[PDB]
C-alpha cells in the first residue's frame, strides 16, 4: 500500500488523497481525492484544480459532484492521474474554488507531503 495523506485542511475544508499505482502503466499514480466539510453550511460550485512540475503529466477526471455537504455527510470524489516517467519526487500545487456562507472562496496551496510509494 501507498499510505493516504491529508493534502489540505483549512476553513472547515479537508482534502484527502488516496493512491493506487496503475497496473496498465507503472509510471502512473492514480490519486483519488476526497473533499469533506466539517462546517454547518454546504460548499457549493466546488472546483479542485491541480498543477504538477514539468516532467510530470496530469489528467483530471470528472468529479462526483460540485457540492461538499455540511456535517461531513459525504464527500466530493475526484480522480486525478499523474504520469511520472522519470520517477521524480511527486509534488503539486492545488487551487480550490467554492462558495461558502454566501461568499466566493479561493485558496492555492502546495502539497509537498506525498509518500515515497506514490512516486518511487
Amino acid at each position: 500500500m501507498i499510505p493516504s495523506i491529508t493534502a489540505y485542511s483549512k476553513n472547515g475544508l479537508k482534502i484527502e488523497f488516496t493512491f493506487e499505482r496503475s497496473n496498465t502503466n507503472p509510471s502512473v499514480t492514480v490519486i483519488t481525492i476526497q473533499a469533506s466539510n466539517s462546517t454547518e453550511l454546504d460548499m457549493t460550485d466546488f472546483v479542485f484544480q491541480a498543477a504538477v512540475p514539468k516532467t510530470f503529466q496530469l489528467q483530471e477526471l470528472s468529479p462526483s459532484s460540485s457540492v461538499v455537504p455540511a456535517f461531513n455527510t459525504g464527500t466530493i470524489t475526484q480522480v486525478i492521474k499523474v504520469l511520472n516517467p522519470q520517477k521524480q519526487q511527486l509534488r503539486m500545487r492545488i487551487k480550490l474554488t467554492y462558495n461558502h456562507k454566501g461568499s466566493a472562496m479561493q485558496d492555492l496551496a502546495e502539497v509537498n507531503n506525498f509518500p515515497p510509494q506514490s512516486w518511487q
